[PDB]
């Protein structure tokens, strides 16, 4: 199911969310497994200091993992406060979207202001449909100014304000700049999983100098810049590649067993047919496939009513 599957949840101020001001203690828990925002987040101070008025105790840091499952937001994303233990807004790492449907004071669909974070850590995220961002008085906050904005923005006049952070030349004295796997398209932070896109190829979300495709474990082949494992049924090649693609089709040389075009663990025993009638077959001295004589039905070891005695 793509991972988490797909769970719509209403923003701040719709449904059970009506009348709050900020995902806080009482509330965060009905996010759990949510993918998708219906609508826009606030996370504000008094979410973690709590609130009598409103009975809210204060939000315990730990809970705010509850967002790692949050792909898209439709609306607008306010961060206006966060745990001081945290350096980043790793709850927020699997984020892709913001729609920006709806925007804070009609500009903003993307606002992180007042912070201590190090570094914004938002590596998922890869559009932002509408809306202006603002990213200011975070004084610790590196790594902002290396984004290109437009790689995310879809829509004409998107721009951001990216002001009162920590000051260019401190944080690359402090070594705080893009991994050098990195495109030039900017990064998340420090690490090669916090590229905007690779320099090379990445493997899974990280950005790496080149796959297996001559040494290494497992061996793999480039699709688009990515690299991808190869079938455990192709054998590695010593000298040559692996693979060509996916699946045990795309291999040079089979491991076990050869069923015509397919590289495969044991031979078909029992696989179904193109007729009332099930596919056995055998495997030779070349570790070929071969079909089993029509009168074994329940499978043979070699050809003729011999292999099924
Ligand atoms: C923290 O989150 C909780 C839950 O999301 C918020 O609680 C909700 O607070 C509002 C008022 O602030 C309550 O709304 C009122 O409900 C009554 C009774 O149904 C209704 O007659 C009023 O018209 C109004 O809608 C709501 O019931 C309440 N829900 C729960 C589950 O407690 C809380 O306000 C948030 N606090 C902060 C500081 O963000
Ligand atoms: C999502 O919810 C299911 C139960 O509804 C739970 O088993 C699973 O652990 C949840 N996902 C995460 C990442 O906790
Ligand atoms: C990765 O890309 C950089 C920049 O084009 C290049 O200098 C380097 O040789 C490349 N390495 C591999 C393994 O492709």
């Amino acid at each position: 199911c793509e991972g988490p599957c797909r769970k719509v949840c209403n923003g701040i101020g719709i449904g059970e969310f009506k009348d709050s001001l900020s995902i806080n203690a009482t509330n965060i828990k009905h996010f759990k497994n949510c993918t998708s925002i219906s609508g826009d987040l606030h996370i504000l101070p008094v979410a973690f200091r709590g609130d009598s008025f409103t009975h809210t105790p204060p939000l315990d840091p730990q809970e705010l993992d509850i967002l790692k499952t949050v792909k898209e937001i439709t609306g607008f994303l306010l961060i206006q406060a966060w745990p001081e233990n945290r350096t980043d807004l790793h709850a927020f790492e699997n984020l892709e979207i913001i729609r920006g449907r709806t925007k804070q004071h009609g500009q903003f669909s993307l606002a992180v202001v007042s912070l201590n974070i190090t570094s914004l850590g938002l590596r998922s995220l890869k559009e932002i449909s509408d809306g202006d961002v603002i990213i200011s008085g975070n004084k610790n906050l590196c790594y902002a100014n290396t984004i290109n904005w437009k790689k995310l923005f879809g829509t004409s006049g998107q721009k951001t304000k990216i002001i009162s952070n920590r000051g260019e030349n401190s944080c690359k004295a402090t070594g705080q700049v893009c991994h050098a796997l990195c495109s030039p398209e900017g990064c998340w932070g420090p690490e090669p999983r916090d590229c905007v896109s690779c320099r090379n190829v990445s493997r899974g979300r990280e950005c790496v100098d080149k796959c297996n495709l001559l040494e290494g474990e497992p061996r793999e082949f480039v699709e688009n810049s990515e690299c991808i494992q190869c079938h455990p049924e192709c054998l590695p090649q010593a000298m040559n590649i692996t693979c060509t693609g996916r699946g045990p089709d795309n291999c040079i040389q089979c491991a076990h067993y050869i069923d015509g075009p397919h590289c495969v663990k044991t031979c078909p025993a029992g696989v179904m047919g193109e007729n009332n009638t099930l596919v056995w077959k055998y495997a030779d001295a070349g570790h070929v496939c071969h079909l089993c004589h029509p009168n074994c039905t329940y499978g043979c070891t070699g050809p003729g009513l011999e292999g099924c005695p």
